[PDB]
């Protein structure tokens, strides 16, 4: 109890220090040692903005996070359930940082430990949604969309009340945010019906084709992803951007080409009579490129 208030110091090598030794003791003795949940909810009950007074308290719950605890208000009577709120308003105050993203990612790991031992489900999935809402329409994009990336970085099905927003916040975002909306539509992919109209209707193939080697890859697994549940035509058109991925100068992009292009060509492999001319080049092309593939520069993918 003791060595959890003393631990806010002007240097960040001590606070990450006492964060360590806070997470070694928790850790090693875990078993006959009671959590004291005020202290952290006072840390993290800030008002005052641009203030950085929750962030330990954030840091403190995600250090007892890690370790398999009961995720806050272990219902003891030491709190009330509206005391979770005060968490949550944590990714409202906007600037300084450190006190809405990591607020948002520890959101997301106390959804997942709730939603996968039963007991309560989505009472706090509607306020967050409703934190993510009101930073959606009142201005401030910027810091929505790397919210929700925050938070389905650990629960992927809080983007499913988000997608049409994540699209429709494509075209006009640029430099990190629009990977970050890529991620957060690439982590619900499955079960996503025509995603290809969507992905299209955005000049998708203007993204692919952009110099980046961590969007590019995204963009890749995307359409690993998306491969399944997919016409001939449309994997026609969409194949040529990921054939050009040969001489890249990046190695995992090979791969992920490569990678989509076994999937075709056991897929495509003998087609049923003359179904399609486009299941033909299709095949043409990936046993062409996929040839082309063994004389390459990298001596693993070779």
């Amino acid at each position: 109890n003791f060595l959890m208030k003393h631990v806010f110091h002007p240097k960040r090598a001590v606070f990450r220090h006492n964060l360590e030794i806070i997470k070694t003791l928790v850790e090693c003795w875990k078993d006959c040692l009671s959590i004291p949940y005020r202290l952290i909810f006072e840390k993290f009950s800030g008002k005052d903005p641009n203030s950085k007074d929750n962030s330990v308290g954030i840091q403190l719950l995600g250090i007892v996070m890690a370790n398999d605890l009961p995720p806050y208000d272990p219902q003891c009577g030491i709190q009330s359930s509206e005391y979770f709120q005060a968490l949550v308003n944590n990714m409202s105050f906007v600037r300084y940082k450190e006190v809405y993203a990591a607020a948002a990612e520890v959101l997301g790991l106390i959804l997942r430990y709730v939603m996968e031992r039963k007991n309560i489900l989505e009472e706090s999935l509607c306020e967050l949604v409703a934190k993510q809402l009101k930073q959606h329409q009142n201005t401030m994009e910027d810091k929505f969309i790397v919210c929700l990336n925050k938070v389905t970085k650990s629960f992927p099905p809080l983007a499913d009340r988000f997608m049409n927003a994540v699209f429709f916040l494509l075209p006009k975002f640029h430099g990190v945010l629009k990977t970050l909306c890529l991620e957060v539509v690439l982590c619900r992919v499955e079960g996503m019906t025509e995603l290809y109209f969507q992905l299209k209707s955005k000049d998708f193939v203007q993204v692919m084709r952009h110099r980046d080697d961590e969007r590019q890859k995204v963009c890749l697994d995307i359409i690993y992803k998306m491969m399944p549940k997919l016409k001939p035509v449309e994997l026609r058109e969409l194949l040529n951007p990921v054939v050009e991925f040969v001489s890249h100068p990046s190695t995992t992009c090979r791969e992920q080409m490569y990678n989509i292009l076994m999937w075709i060509h056991d897929n495509y492999r003998d087609p049923e009579s003359e179904t399609d001319n486009d299941s033909q080049e299709i095949f043409k092309l990936a046993k062409d490129v996929l040839i082309q593939g063994l004389i390459d520069e990298n001596p693993g993918l070779q």
